[PDB]
């Protein structure tokens, strides 16, 4: 794969030296070509979905795999939105004049070569390629073993567009082979890749962090908690919970654990049990909440200790009764994965304390956890939702793929 | 060492929850106590310098280790200057109102627990402790074997101040044993320290990147190049080079390789030889410049292939004659460590090309490479100069020790 690395570096130099007009032109060509070849991509994705259904995959997994024409138009519109955004290369962050007469400033520059290891989702290839082209980085992709044909067709379209627009061919490339030995080799390829973005579960992150030399921005799994305070509207809270759970339960920002204040559980729990039975969501309750949730129509089973630290990725929910805000904060800190946290309350003090004392990539007050998305947050699209602390955090947009450089212009200045 | 980490985390929570007034009070008390107890620090540093010189340490190394009363007053003034800076915690980076009615914003927050492994330099301890206190981080320091008594006294003073002002004693900790097994043990504590700052030569960074599981911001070694164009003022270039080389040659932002355009080399080289000899600097010339530099009084020796990639850390310079700007850029890319580069020229186009095409943490036009400092760049003080690309680059100020967090407020908002 060393030839891939050298090609990526050679293309990255020229990309960093490009102008905004050429990048916008290539993005427009990519979007137009995506719209033109809808039939091929749709047929390949349908065939792949039919193949995956033979293995008895989960309904949520199939929904993630599925690609309707509406979704294709959505990804095309996202590419166009990225095109309409301002180019973040060359922008001045700040500047000034020092005491010695030196004119100093900070200017944004690209990062170099970016490696991406993503899950089985079709659109992610498009978004990553568009963001990397707009910013000025060469990208090496390694997708999941399921979406082989869809990723093949999409990367073929992207590379055809790159060739037609005159950009170097090594700007964007992908690894077709699904063997994980090549994944290890990519991880060891330190002299070429400048930064690696793994998206996936615990196993991929474990293996990567074990055997990585490149800087890593871990996508991380998401255990998102929702805290229900004593003073809250029942109907609105139920609507928010239903939206945060039912809609697309296969994502990573879907709520997984529900923390209910003990002074409200006498009234909130029964209604919830009525609502979940409508959506068919199984309730993994604690011992304290089991007695109240037993009479509810919705099916309820006792929870286990290890279930608090993993994602259900289905129509399941953890119900726990806490004593006060301090207990909820302690539980979130202990079991949370620092992805997204929400509080439903009517107290200004409680909302302020929750916002202050909870460390996460995103904290919401009277809102659903499903807002942790690149498109929703105002950015054109996202490459991954970083849960670490270094470099970017939360959704990673155009500015998350760029670094900065100090430039100082003087007149034969000498440091005193 | 685990108890050290537990104390660090427990102190980090409370420190992140503090206010600006308390941190400023602690810093002012620290500076006052440093000025009050100058005698003990001076005695310890003098004894350490005597012991080091008894081992035949280099003159530049001894100058780095030496701490005069003027230097002590300077570090006290820098601590006070930091105390006078604005607290970066809580600042709003940006924000807005989204389409769905959700008010989004970004707020700065402390990183957490910070581990520092640094060279033998007395002032770095105080600077790191002050910055970590001001930001709201807990710090674990592990200094060089030389600075033992000085670091012991300074850490005693800081711990006493923290105890007196009521802050938890676990905020600032240091390791006294110079064994490197403890260094490895600190390296292996991933879940407890949040970010590591190693300062040192290639050996320390190699060992850290070999067996580290914590995010690392490498200080890195510094090979700083200066390119002399065809048309330039001889006297001004000479004085800038003299300032960049002679003054404090033991630092890391000192010029090592001098690139001279062949068109000007017929006249620039002799004058340089007349000046450099007055400074007593040996010239490790290349083959092309060997004939011209021989007549000059300055000492000249043939350069070796490996000398281009290592710092002299003394009064030594590398003279290489290049063809044009493209050759200089290629050489800088090949051999540079991406620390600080400068160009002395009278052409606007050449300056623009050099600024655009050279990838370094700092690029200067008609200036010196000695400006790559935390204090010079307007920041109060720096913990290290980062030569990597992730997180901060160049000097690391107050904001380099803080990350950000998304906050979203809504009225039971639902994602559409
Ligand atoms: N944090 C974020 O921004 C974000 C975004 C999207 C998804 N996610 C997470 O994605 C997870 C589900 O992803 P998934 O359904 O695709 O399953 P997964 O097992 O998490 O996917 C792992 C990814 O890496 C590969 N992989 C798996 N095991 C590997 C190993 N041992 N060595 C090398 N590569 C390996 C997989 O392809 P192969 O199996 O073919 O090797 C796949 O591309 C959820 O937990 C969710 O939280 C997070
Ligand atoms: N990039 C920057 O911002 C920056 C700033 C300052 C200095 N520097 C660099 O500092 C260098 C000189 O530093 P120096 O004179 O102190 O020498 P050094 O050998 O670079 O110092 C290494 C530092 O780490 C320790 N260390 C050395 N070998 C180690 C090992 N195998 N395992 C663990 N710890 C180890 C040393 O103390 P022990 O030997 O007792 O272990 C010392 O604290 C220059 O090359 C300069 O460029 C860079």
């Amino acid at each position: 794969l060393e030839q891939m690395g050298i090609a990526a570096k050679q293309a990255s130099y020229k990309l960093a030296q490009l102008s905004s007009r050429e990048k916008n032109r290539v993005l427009e060509k990519i979007a137009d070509e995506l719209e033109a070849q809808s039939e091929i991509i749709l047929n390949a994705n349908a065939q792949d979905v039919a193949d995956a259904r033979a293995n008895g995959l989960s309904e949520a997994m199939l929904d993630r795999l599925a690609l309707t024409p509406a979704r294709l138009k959505g990804i095309a519109d996202d590419v166009r939105q990225v095109c309409n955004l301002a180019d973040p290369v060359g922008q001045v962050i700040d500047g000034g004049v020092l005491d010695s007469g030196l004119r100093l400033e900070r200017r944004r520059v690209p990062l170099g070569v970016i490696g991406v290891i993503y899950e089985a989702r079709p659109n992610v290839t498009v978004d990553v390629a568009s963001l990397c082209l707009k910013t000025g980085n060469a990208v090496i992709l390694r997708g999941g073993k399921e979406t082989c044909r869809t990723n093949a067709a999409t990367v073929a379209v992207i590379q055809d567009a790159l060739k037609s627009c005159g950009l170097p061919a090594g700007a964007v490339q992908a690894i077709d082979n699904p063997d994980r030995a090549l994944v290890s080799e990519m991880l060891r390829m330190d002299k070429y890749i400048d930064m690696l973005i793994p998206r996936g579960g615990a196993g991929l992150h474990k293996l990567c962090r074990e055997q990585s030399t490149i800087p890593v921005i871990t996508g991380g799994i998401g255990v998102c908690h929702i805290y229900v305070d004593e003073s809250v509207e029942i109907a609105e809270a139920l609507k928010v919970i239903v939206n945060a759970k039912t809609q697309r339960p296969s994502t990573c920002n879907t709520v997984e654990t529900l923390l209910v204040n003990k002074n409200i559980a006498d009234s909130f729990l029964p209604a919830l049990s009525k609502q979940m039975a409508e959506s068919g969501v199984t309730l993994h309750a604690d011992a304290a909440a089991l007695a109240q949730l037993q009479a509810g129509p919705a099916k309820v089973v006792a929870v286990k200790a290890e279930e608090y630290d993993d994602e259900f990725l289905s129509l399941d929910l953890n119900v726990k009764i806490v004593s006060d805000l301090d207990d909820a904060i302690a539980h979130i800190r202990e079991h949370g994965t620092q992805h997204s946290d929400a509080i439903l309350t009517r107290d200004m003090r409680n909302a302020q304390r929750f916002v202050n004392e909870v460390d996460s990539s995103a904290v919401y007050v009277n809102a659903s956890t499903r807002f942790t998305d690149g498109g929703q947050f105002g950015l054109g699209a996202e490459v991954a939702v970083s849960t670490q602390k270094l470099h970017a955090r939360g959704p990673m947009g155009l500015e998350a793929l760029t670094t900065y450089k100090w430039i100082g212009i003087g007149d034969y200045t000498i440091r005193a």
